């Protein structure tokens, strides 16, 4: 069992079905960009302590969600072979649930935040900025080729669901949000 | 109040004044790639201990101007009702200050050092290069764009203010810097 | 000892050799990705405990294989006075090893895995996917400009060793890796 098969050490590599791709191809950096931000979630996961313990199973659950986002980014829209598995409703309204829940319990704010609080808090908003930027990537995707827009709602609702997920991590070891001194009324 | 409008789902998203983008226009990427530095320095923020206090405020203060800037890159240069307020001698002085306190005070090299050490050290190297990412994103949307000018050097002291305080950062918990064993004389 | 000379503030920068570069050409950004990389390598490394230490100094080792490998990066094919100082043979070799043993001692997988677990295997994760990143902006330079394809090998095979690595981290600790629930048996 070699991981190492060497066929990618000239710059190209395979998607889903037949075709072989540049590395830097769009396709290829939008799921790597998922692959990215799933290691991070990992990551923010690893974080977990006592007060936060609510959190763990969710961020799991998020992992496994950006499997299945990052396969149909991969899988090319005419490709005979394979489909599109990822469906957008039910995954997108776990996240508002969640986002509603969040917003409703922690302390109102009009202003922007200071993106920051606690280790797991930070982490959150470090997760929702990359998810931000794979977010850009599968756009700069969608511009070029057809993709199931499934992946991109889900995307563009992750990270709002990171920064009311940030919010409540602050919320449950009662760290104060800092408020963007020179922000208007934004919210 | 909910922070998710839906508005975004098709890949479009408004900046400052009436104009809407692709999320992946280079002025989005640029206020994007900011906003995830400021993530990171929240994270990096959330690492300091007893040894390491006091770099904690101005961490907090370096969050506040990357919103000042990015307000700036998130506004175009012919937008009638919207102007830049970020003016980058004061903010630029100041880190200048420190990058001279910190330069001073850490044991001199000549040759690259291995970004690491303690876990806030190597944070603030991230931090570093998160920074310059930011950097290259903010150049590609002025090689297209009218941008405030007062944001890129800024932008660019700040990178180097970073590797000023991750030296120091080494130097309050007394752990000493590794040398790039094939480096040249480069400082 | 000044680090902040102003030059860059215009954004343009020098690389090795005479020519200067937009911050954001792909050069630049090239060893700009690998920098990055190896500040969070510092980073994963500051994580190190005392059930992960056989991992200390390869991290470190890594480190300064990034540097030789983003000297080459930064040197154009054709500059007379500097030469590529990297060969990919024995770094890649010594990847390979550790691959094939850490493969061999971790609990067999067919499907891909959650990145995560502990905080070293989920740092490590990270690594992998920032590598990768860092790829894929070698290969964008390698479509326009002549590089040391040494490099590319290289840098290839550092993503499956953190793979490797990540799962050897998990397994140092004893956390059992967490299967995504829809792959097919891929490996
Ligand atoms: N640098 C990269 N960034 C993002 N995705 C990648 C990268 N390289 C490969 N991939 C994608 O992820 C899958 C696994 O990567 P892997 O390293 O196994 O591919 P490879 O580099 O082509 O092969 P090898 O490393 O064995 O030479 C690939 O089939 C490809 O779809
Ligand atoms: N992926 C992204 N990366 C960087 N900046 C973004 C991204 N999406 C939106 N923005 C910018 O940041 C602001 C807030 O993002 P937000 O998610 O609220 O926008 P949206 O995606 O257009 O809306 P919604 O998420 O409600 O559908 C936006 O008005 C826009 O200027
Ligand atoms: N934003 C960046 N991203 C990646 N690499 C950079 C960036 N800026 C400069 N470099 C490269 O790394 C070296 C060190 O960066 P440095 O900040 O010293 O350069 P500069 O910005 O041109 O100068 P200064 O900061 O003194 O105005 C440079 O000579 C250049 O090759
Ligand atoms: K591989
Ligand atoms: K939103
Ligand atoms: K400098
Ligand atoms: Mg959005
Ligand atoms: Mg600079
Ligand atoms: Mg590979």
């Amino acid at each position: 069992v070699k991981i190492y098969t060497k066929n990618g050490d000239k710059g190209q590599t395979r998607i889903i079905g037949k075709q072989i791709l540049y590395k830097n191809d769009p396709r290829v950096a939008a799921y790597g960009e998922v692959d990215e931000l799933n290691s991070w979630v990992g990551y923010t996961k690893s974080l977990i302590n006592s007060h936060t313990q609510v959190l763990s199973n969710e961020l799991e659950e998020i992992q496994q969600l950006l499997f299945d986002c990052g396969h149909d980014l991969a899988t090319p829209a005419d490709d005979e072979r394979h489909s599109f598995k990822f469906k957008q409703e039910q995954p997108t309204v776990w996240l508002e649930e969640k986002i509603d829940n969040y917003t409703q319990v922690v302390p109102a704010v009009k202003k922007f935040i200071l993106p920051g609080g606690t280790q797991l808090a930070s982490a959150l908003h470090v997760a929702r900025t990359i998810t931000r930027r794979a977010e850009r990537q599968i756009v700069q995707l969608m511009r070029e080729e057809q993709i199931n827009q499934d992946v991109l709602i889900f995307i563009n609702r992750l990270s709002d669901y990171f920064f009311a997920a940030a919010r409540y991590a602050n919320y449950l070891e009662q760290q104060p949000d800092m408020l963007y001194r020179n922000s208007k009324d934004v919210f």
